[PDB]
């Protein structure tokens, strides 16, 4: 009587959960690895043809795209595989590689809103002190990927590849408890927390100056992107706050250690990877809804292509 419901049960958690759980899984991982890898591409597009695109802030946002779409063509694969598998399939020297660049990613995009707000700064707040020419933007874009590419590399130095006796996995080594928790609370601070919090304060002093017939027009056209690049900064705050809290939790706070809630940790990191490659996906997006000449070239790639 009863008993049908113990096999629909068990049919339910050995068959159908973890099938409607490996699909919803690839099926997340896919559209964003599509939407991410032709909206970055056309966002470098639309700056390359239309001329009145080329502004600084423009130019940030194009090297913004490039870390995306570094992480989303090389890294999105590798993170879907091991959220899988939860296995190292491909070798030791992508085990370095591989997490080298996605650090690398992260390092250069939060450089890159931060290098966006503190011209925007400059720009609104506190005029005549610093010029901002899109000359001078592509140095500072140059010395954004040489500062993101050193830093990370004690990343790609702790990575190892070990064997478990069949299968491999990548992981860090540290030859003591207190480096990784210096480390990783360095990580948290330096890539998140602090440059987050100065992006947040400027923006509220740039908000509290916007909100002469040509000085009108001067601020509306700044209200419009103010309000586009505080979307950005606010979506990339909320795609990244999972990921480095677990990280944090994990490497600093020695949590998730116990194999009782495995699977529930893996669901935790596995959503808080997808997150991050998500918002690759959604840059592009919000261009579109909050800046008329990016969704005039948006348009325009659709009816061609
Ligand atoms: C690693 C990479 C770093 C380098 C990357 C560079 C990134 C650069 C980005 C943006 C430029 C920001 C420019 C600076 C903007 C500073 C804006 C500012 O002063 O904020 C005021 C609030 O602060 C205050 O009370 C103080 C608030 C303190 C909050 C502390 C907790 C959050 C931590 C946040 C991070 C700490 C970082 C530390 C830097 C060394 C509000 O203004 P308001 O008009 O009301 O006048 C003040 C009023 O009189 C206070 O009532
Ligand atoms: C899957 C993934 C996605 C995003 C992040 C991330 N974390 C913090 C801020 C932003 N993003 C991480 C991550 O947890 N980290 C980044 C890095 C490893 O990245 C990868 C990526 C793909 C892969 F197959 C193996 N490792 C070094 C360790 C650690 C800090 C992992
Ligand atoms: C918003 C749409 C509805 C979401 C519903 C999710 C249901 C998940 S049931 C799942 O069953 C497994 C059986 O093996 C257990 O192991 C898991 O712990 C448990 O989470
Ligand atoms: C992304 C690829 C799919 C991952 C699916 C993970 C969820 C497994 S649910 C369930 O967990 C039970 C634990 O008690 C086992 O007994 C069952 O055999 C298993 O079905
Ligand atoms: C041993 S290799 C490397 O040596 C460092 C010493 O400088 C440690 O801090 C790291 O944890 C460890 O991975
Ligand atoms: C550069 C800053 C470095 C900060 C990290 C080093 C200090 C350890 S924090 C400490 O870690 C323990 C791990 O077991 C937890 O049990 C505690 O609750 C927590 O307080
Ligand atoms: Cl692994």
């Amino acid at each position: 009587a009863a008993s049908e419901d113990e096999f629909l049960r068990y049919l339910w958690r050995d068959y159908l959960y973890p099938k409607q759980y490996a699909w919803v899984l690839i099926a997340a991982y896919v559209a964003v690895f599509v939407v991410a890898l032709v909206g970055n591409t056309l966002v470098c597009l639309a700056v390359w043809r239309n001329h009145h695109m080329r502004t600084v802030t423009n130019y940030f946002l194009v090297n913004l795209s490039l870390a995306d779409v570094l992480a989303t063509a090389i890294c999105l694969p590798a993170s879907l595989l091991v959220d899988i598998t939860e296995s190292w399939l491909f070798g030791h020297a992508l085990c370095k590689v591989i997490p080298y660049l996605q650090a690398v990613s992260v390092s250069v995009a939060v450089l890159t809103l931060s290098f966006i707000a503190l011209d925007r700064w400059y720009a609104i707040c506190h005029p005549l002190l610093f010029k901002s020419t899109a000359r001078r933007a592509l140095g500072s874009i140059l010395g954004i990927w040489a500062v993101s590419l050193a830093i990370m590399v004690p990343q790609a130095a702790v990575m190892e590849c070990s064997s478990v006796l069949a299968f491999s996995v990548c992981d860090e080594r540290w030859a003591d408890d207190l480096a990784p928790k210096i480390y990783h609370s360095c990580f948290f601070i330096v890539t998140y927390l602090a440059p987050l919090g100065l992006m947040a304060m400027a923006y509220f002093q740039i908000f509290r100056k916007l909100w002469t017939s040509a000085e009108v027009k001067q601020m509306r056209a700044r209200r419009k992107t103010a309000k586009m690049l505080m979307v950005v900064v606010l979506v990339f705050a909320l795609c990244y706050l999972p990921i480095s809290v677990l990280n944090v939790l994990k490497r600093v706070f020695g949590m998730f250690r116990q194999a009782s809630d495995r699977e529930a940790v893996y669901a935790a990191f596995t959503f808080s990877h997808w997150l991050v490659y998500a918002n690759s996906a959604a840059n592009p997006i919000i261009y579109n809804f909050l800046s008329g000449k990016f969704r005039e070239q948006f348009k325009a790639a659709f009816s061609w292509w």
